[PDB]
């Protein structure tokens, strides 16, 4: 039994942070103050645009039914979902569509034997499994589990398998598994490009992720993504500071009782000039990169480890007008909403689809994923008219590097840093298990429940 703490920090207002205020607030009770701070807008990469008059998911997109966080969030909140269908989907190598969906499943089905044969079916058996490991983790962070290490937690919910597949890439992982080249040029790739704007370099596991979120089911929040952030802060009734964090540095204080522990000093910028307060504990829910988090770590001991890694640079680009379906090979095209490429650098674009907006209410809004902002000639050449053009910047997710190790989920004595999780699946789901993990973990490393930590096997005992 020791003093529960007087305040915690969360800095970033994402759904990685919302949910460690949320998740804090249950570990830690009513009494502790919870703060988020927030540079720019509640939900970061889950931000809308707003485009002819209405607002459309910019980042932050669709949700698969095996996002329990997001499901849980979503009913607890009292929110709405959009789960709408879709429509037709092709992938287009730089000269044709080496595949087209038809309006009958069963043409589908012929098409994707007579090209792959078993092979989607046979992804589709090696998936699940990997989802079905995955899915452990659910029962152990309901009956609080904690993992200090990203790897710690795949360890432990798929052992060696699952942390071989984030030393490896996508590519070799599918042709260890007897995957055709083909259908790695052909399936596979463009899944990547359009989710993670990278190729079959990227990590097996965040590969897996990427696999399944080509499952059906999918939905998303009426009225943005982002309102789920807000939703939560609220519930959690956290205070939202509205400033960019500067500076975060250890101190010693004094308990009443002559106590001499260590206290962290965050300094923020607002309109009004500079302001800080003291911090019994820290959770980093923004990246660590000095381009999308400036944070400075000053008089720490030992230093903060290596989280130095990159993100990726993806555009937004949104387009009210039509097509050029001529750009694309369809002379007279007799008649046809997203269109998925594969890997051929003379292309300029990872992806462009028909979007609907959030609210629920040719030459319609288009979402075009491109590596680089879309130049005057790129948009002739894309599309036939269009009354008005948005375009977002992301630093969207890692630029994976396998192999490599996942950033830590603790930079210091009683901060902690949940984004390297982004490092085995960039998605909104993971940011919300990092959340809950680095809730618990903080929780057990408070009140030093170390049999709650890097449990390994749990899952056989906790299996009936
Ligand atoms: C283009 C795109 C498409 C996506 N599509 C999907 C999808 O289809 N499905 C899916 O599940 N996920 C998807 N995601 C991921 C989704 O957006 C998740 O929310 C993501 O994993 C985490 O993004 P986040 O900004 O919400 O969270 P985090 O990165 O954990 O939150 C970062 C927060 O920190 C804030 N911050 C930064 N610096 C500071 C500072 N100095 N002080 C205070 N606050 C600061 C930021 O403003 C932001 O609010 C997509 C992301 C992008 C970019
Ligand atoms: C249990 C015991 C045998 C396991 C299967 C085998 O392992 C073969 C194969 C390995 C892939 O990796 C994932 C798919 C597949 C079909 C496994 C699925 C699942 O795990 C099984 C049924």
């Amino acid at each position: 039994h020791r003093a529960p703490p007087d305040k915690i920090a969360v800095i970033g207002a994402g759904i990685g942070g919302t949910s460690a205020a949320y998740y804090l607030r249950q570990k830690f009770g009513k009494d502790v103050q919870i703060d988020v701070f927030e540079r720019g807008e509640v939900g970061g990469r889950l931000a809308t645009l707003n485009v002819e008059g209405q607002e459309y998911e910019a980042g932050g997109s669709v949700i698969h039914p095996l996002n329990l966080h997001m499901k849980r969030f979503v009913k607890e909140l009292g929110l709405s979902v959009s789960q709408g269908a879709g429509g037709l989907m092709g992938i287009y190598n730089g000269e044709t569509f080496v595949f087209e969906e038809s309006s009958w499943f069963i043409i589908n089905v012929i098409k994707l034997l007579w090209h792959y044969g078993f092979q989607f079916l046979r992804m589709h058996m090696w998936v699940e499994d990997i989802l079905d490991k995955f899915m452990r983790i659910y029962r152990y962070q309901s009956h609080d589990y904690a993992f200090s290490s990203v790897e710690g937690l795949l360890h432990a919910l798929g052992g060696d398998e699952f942390t071989r597949m984030l030393n490896r890439t996508i590519l070799e992982a599918l042709q260890k598994a007897g995957f055709s080249q083909k259908f790695l040029n052909e399936i596979v790739t463009p899944a990547m490009r359009v989710n993670y704007g990278q190729s079959t370099n990227i990590n097996g596991f965040v590969g897996a992720v990427s696999l399944a979120g080509a499952d059906s089911g999918l939905w998303s929040v009426e009225g943005g993504n982002k309102l789920v952030c807000s939703g939560l802060l609220q519930a959690s009734k956290a205070r939202l500071i509205s400033g960019s964090v500067t500076s975060i540095e250890e101190k010693t204080r004094t308990k009443q009782t002559g106590g001499t522990v260590k206290l962290y000093e965050v300094t923020y910028q607002t309109d009004s000039g500079t302001a800080s307060d003291l911090y019994d504990i820290v959770v980093v829910a923004t990246p660590l990169n000095r381009k999308m988090s400036n944070i400075t770590f000053l008089n720490f001991n030992p230093p903060i480890p290596e989280f130095h890694k990159y993100y990726h640079q993806t555009v937004t680009t949104f387009v009210h007008g039509r097509l050029n379906a001529s750009f694309f090979g369809y002379k007279a095209p007799d008649s046809f909403t997203d269109i998925l490429t594969t890997d051929n650098p003379d292309l300029f674009i990872n992806s462009i689809g028909v979007v609907s907006p959030v609210k629920e209410k040719g030459s319609a809004v288009w979402k075009v994923f491109s590596q680089e902002p879309l130049t005057k000639e790129q948009l002739n050449l894309l599309f036939a008219s269009y009354d008005s053009v948005k375009e977002k910047k992301w630093l969207a997710y890692p630029h994976y590097k396998p192999p490599e190790k996942c950033p830590p989920i603790i930079l210091h004595d009683r901060m902690y840093y949940l984004n390297g999780i982004e490092w085995a699946a960039s998605a909104m789901e993971m940011s919300a298990i990092a959340a809950h993990n680095a809730a618990l973990l903080a929780y057990h490393r408070w009140y030093g429940n170390t049999e709650m930590i890097d449990q390994e096997g749990l899952y056989e005992k906790l299996k009936t």
